[PDB]
């Protein structure tokens, strides 16, 4: 399932809950 935004998550829209969407994911890193 999704939800997205958080880690490694996906990026939902392009900007995150948590981290820095990397291009396709949130780069929580």
């Amino acid at each position: 399932k999704p939800k997205c935004g958080l880690c490694r998550y996906r990026c939902c829209s392009g900007g995150c809950s948590s981290g820095k969407c990397v291009n396709g994911a949130c780069d929580c890193s």
